[PDB]
């Protein structure tokens, strides 16, 4: 489809290192898809918690299938639909 919509995913985890691997890992898998991903964008740590935001441009259905095939490692969280 024409698309033209961007998707943002927020990652949360006590250890920034772990969250860094999840964001970088997803970026490599997302970039592999026709859709493009920007970031990861680092955010302010709160309550000793690190969070990152990755923007997605022209997202495709192959990106969602890859996310379902890969399961985020324990200690990481994601926000969908606000």
């Amino acid at each position: 489809s024409m698309g033209g919509q961007k998707i943002r995913i927020k990652l949360k985890a006590y250890d920034h290192e772990l969250l860094d691997e999840s964001a970088k890992k997803i970026v490599e898998v997302a970039k592999s898809t026709n859709s493009k991903v920007s970031g990861p964008i680092p955010l302010p740590t709160e309550s000793r918690v690190h969070k990152r935001l990755i923007d997605i441009i022209d997202p495709s259905p192959k990106t969602i299938d890859a996310l379902m095939r890969i399961n985020l490692p324990a200690g990481v969280d994601v926000e969908i639909k606000l």
